[PDB]
C-alpha cells in the first residue's frame, strides 16, 4: 500500500495523494550522486550529475537536484503533486522527471534527464554555432510543440524563456523550469503560488500580467513570441532599451522588439500576434505550431 514510503511520515496527506506518488519514487539504492561534480555552467549550486540503475543493468546519466527539507504540510503535498504531475506528462519537447528520492527529515532529491547541451539561450550565444536560421525556427517549433502539450494539458508554464528550455544530445528541445524543474538555482523548494516576492520575468510577461501579476496560456503565447525573437537573434537580450519599470508604458504605446534580420516576415508576423494587446486574440499553441511548421518546411531562403 506504501511501499516506497513506508518508513516516512505522510500521513497529514491525502491518502489518494500519498499512494499515487509510489510509482514517482526512486529507491536510494538506485541512485548513485556524484557529488564533486556540478552540472553545467554551475549556475545551480545544488545539482550535480549522477548515475541512475534501473530495471535491468540499465544505467542512466541523470541531474539530480538537492532541496532542503520540507516541513511544511501544505508545500510537501504541492511537491508531491507537481512530482506526479510532471512524471505522467510525456512528450518528446517537454523535459522529463525520472523520480524523485525521498529520505526521513531529510533533502528530498529530484531526479531529471542530463541534458548534453544545456540551456536554449546559452547554446545559441556559443561556438558551436551550427544552427542556421531554418534551425533556429525548428528550435522555435520544437517549443511550440511542447507548449501545446502543456496547455493540453491545462499546465500554465508562467516562466517561458530561451534561458528555460534545454537541449539533449540529439539537438531536441525541451520546455523546462516547470514542475520540480521550476527554479533550480534555488535550494529551496517554493509552491507555484507560495513564493511572495519572487523576481518576474518583466520583459517575457504579457501586457496583461505586467500589471494584475495572473498568468494564463495566453500570457505563455506573449512569452513564447519573445522566446522566438530571442531566437532569431541567436540570444540577444530583449529591450536592452528600455528600464524593466518602463516596459509597461512602452508596451501599452504599441511598441514591440523589431523584426531581427534575416528573421522571415512571415515569422515576425506569428511574433506581432503573440505579441496582440487582447489576450482572447493571441494564437493558442495548436495554431502556433500549425503556422510554424508552415513556415519552416516551405524555407531554407
Amino acid at each position: 500500500l506504501l511501499q516506497n514510503t513506508v518508513h516516512i511520515d505522510l500521513s497529514a496527506l491525502n491518502p489518494e495523494l500519498v499512494q499515487a506518488v509510489q510509482h514517482v519514487v526512486i529507491g536510494p539504492s538506485s541512485l548513485i550522486v556524484h557529488f564533486n561534480e556540478v552540472i553545467g555552467r554551475g549556475h545551480f549550486g545544488c545539482v550535480y550529475h549522477g548515475t541512475l540503475l534501473d530495471n535491468d543493468g540499465k544505467k542512466i546519466h541523470c541531474a539530480v537536484k538537492s532541496l532542503n527539507r520540507i516541513t511544511d504540510i501544505g508545500e510537501v503535498s504541492q511537491f508531491l503533486t507537481e512530482g506526479i504531475i510532471m512524471k505522467d506528462f510525456s512528450h518528446p519537447n517537454v523535459l522529463s522527471l525520472l523520480g524523485i528520492c525521498l529520505r526521513s527529515e531529510g533533502s528530498p532529491l529530484v531526479v531529471l534527464p542530463y541534458m548534453k547541451h544545456g540551456d536554449l539561450r546559452n547554446f545559441i550565444r556559443n561556438e558551436t554555432h551550427n544552427p542556421t536560421v531554418k534551425d533556429l525556427i525548428g528550435f522555435g517549433l520544437q517549443v511550440a510543440k511542447g507548449m501545446k502539450y502543456l496547455a493540453s494539458k491545462k499546465f500554465v508554464h508562467r516562466d517561458l524563456a530561451a534561458r528555460n528550455c534545454m537541449l539533449d544530445e540529439k539537438f531536441t528541445v525541451k520546455v523546462a523550469d516547470f514542475g520540480l524543474a521550476r527554479d533550480m538555482y534555488d535550494k529551496e523548494y517554493y509552491s507555484v503560488h507560495n513564493k511572495t516576492g519572487a523576481k518576474l520575468p518583466v520583459k517575457w510577461m504579457a501586457l496583461e500580467s505586467l500589471q494584475t501579476q495572473k498568468f494564463t496560456t495566453k500570457s505563455d503565447v506573449w512569452s513564447f513570441g519573445v522566446l522566438l525573437w530571442e531566437l532569431m537573434t541567436r540570444g540577444a537580450p530583449p529591450y536592452p532599451d528600455v528600464n524593466t519599470f518602463d516596459i509597461t508604458v512602452y508596451l501599452l504605446q504599441g511598441r514591440r522588439l523589431l523584426q531581427p534580420e534575416y528573421c522571415p516576415d512571415p515569422l515576425y508576423e506569428v511574433m506581432l500576434k503573440c505579441w496582440h494587446p487582447k489576450a482572447e486574440m493571441r494564437p493558442s499553441f495548436s495554431e502556433l505550431v500549425s503556422r510554424i511548421s508552415a513556415i519552416f518546411s516551405t524555407f531554407i531562403g
